[PDB]
């Protein structure tokens, strides 16, 4: 099965294209490409500051006749200065302008942490710190579920929840929808496998980000842990035939995760999607794990004085 069941009834692709830091006269070819070759889902945000052009790809593959709406699967992120109950739907209407879209497959809140609304995506206060908001994440649930009753998208969800957070909107009051999702960092030096056991038990699907470790992310060094060059995963990937990111995209895959690896180079984004005719043992599957050092690309780490920052929380 190249799709998992939500706890919305729809099918989601288990494989999707990643876009942050994809710079935006690429990601347009790279979403064309992506779409030419397989695939169906498309991982987006507001604030990667790109869905413009990435529309323009969606759109002009539905107009070639490449595929159907029906067969698309767009999520995309509510960023942190919209969680007020009031900006919710403007927010997602602005996603969806970009999109050329009529509703989203998926909307995440991308972060538990609200931070003060306006033009500014992180918000400082004179000596650096980030500015929060005062609406709690049960108000934006709320204001999250009106979006699937209006239409505009048919799952929700969230993203960089740990457990407590998790657990207060499946302990909401009046809780109308659960969350179908939550999409964190996951890969074998980060393996999260308490938070993974707890949102599967719940029936929320976890999606793995960073699958490869973001080898492109600003000030990324080459003496930092490096996935992709790691020989032990080297040592699986020649085993089957496979490269190592190959590897490091059918791991989550096995473990029943939605992974979302991103490129923007066409030979890369059609390896990458060239995942669905081998198997990782056991044996393999249980190798990888061990690599788990706790090893964070994605921390947020200018929020760590902030009420909802969620990586103090061991999980
Ligand atoms: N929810 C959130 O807070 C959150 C956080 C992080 C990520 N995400 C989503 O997850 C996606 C994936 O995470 P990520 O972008 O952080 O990093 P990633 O997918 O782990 O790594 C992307 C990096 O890997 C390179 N790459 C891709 N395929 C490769 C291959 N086959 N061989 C060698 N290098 C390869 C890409 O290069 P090129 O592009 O140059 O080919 C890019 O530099 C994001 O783009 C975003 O959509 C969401
Ligand atoms: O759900 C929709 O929006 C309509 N379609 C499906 O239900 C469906 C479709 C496809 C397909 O187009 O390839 C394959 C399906 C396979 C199994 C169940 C529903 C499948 S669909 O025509 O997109
Ligand atoms: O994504 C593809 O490349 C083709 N498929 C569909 O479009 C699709 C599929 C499934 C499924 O396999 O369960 C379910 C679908 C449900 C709704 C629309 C398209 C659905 S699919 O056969 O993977
Ligand atoms: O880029 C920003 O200005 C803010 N965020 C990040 O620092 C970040 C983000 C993502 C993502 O949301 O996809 C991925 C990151 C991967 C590695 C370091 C910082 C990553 S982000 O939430 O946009």
């Amino acid at each position: 099965a190249s799709r998992i069941l939500l706890n919305n009834g729809a099918k989601m692709p288990i494989l999707g294209l990643g876009t942050w830091k994809s710079p935006p006269g690429q990601v347009t070819e790279a979403v064309k490409v992506a779409i030419d070759v397989g695939y169906r889902h498309i991982d987006c945000a507001h604030v990667y500051q790109n869905e413009n052009e990435v529309g323009v790809a969606i759109q002009e593959k539905l107009r070639e006749q490449v595929v159907k709406r029906e067969e698309l699967f767009i999520v995309s992120k509510l960023w942190c200065t919209y969680h007020e109950k009031g900006l919710v739907k403007g927010a997602c209407q602005k996603t969806l302008s970009d999109l050329k879209l009529d509703y989203l497959d998926l909307y995440l809140i991308h972060w538990p942490t609200g931070f003060k609304p306006g033009k500014e995506f992180f918000p400082l206060d004179e000596s650096g710190n980030v500015v929060p908001s005062d609406t709690n994440i049960l108000d934006t649930w709320a204001a999250m579920e009106e979006l699937v009753d209006e239409g505009l998208v048919k799952a929700i969800g969230i993203s960089n929840f740990n457990h407590l957070q998790v657990e207060m909107i499946l302990n909401k009051p009046g809780l109308k929808y659960k969350p179908a999702v939550n999409q964190i960092e996951c890969h074998p030096y980060l393996t999260q496998e308490k938070l993974i056991q707890y949102c599967q038990s719940k029936g929320i699907v976890v999606t793995a980000y960073s699958p490869l470790g973001s080898p492109d992310r600003p000030w990324a060094k080459p003496e930092d842990p490096s996935l992709l060059e790691d020989p032990r995963i080297k040592a699986i990937a020649a085993k089957h035939n496979k490269t190592t990111a190959q590897v490091l995209i059918r791991f989550p895959m096995q473990r029943n995760l939605v992974v979302i690896p991103k490129s923007v180079t066409p030979e890369r984004i059609a390896e990458n999607f060239k995942v669905f005719d081998f198997e990782l043992s056991s044996q393999d599957m249980t190798t990888l794990l061990s690599y788990n050092r706790n090893w964070r690309v994605c921390a947020l780490l200018s929020c760590t004085s902030h009420k909802d920052y969620p990586f103090h929380e061991e999980f």
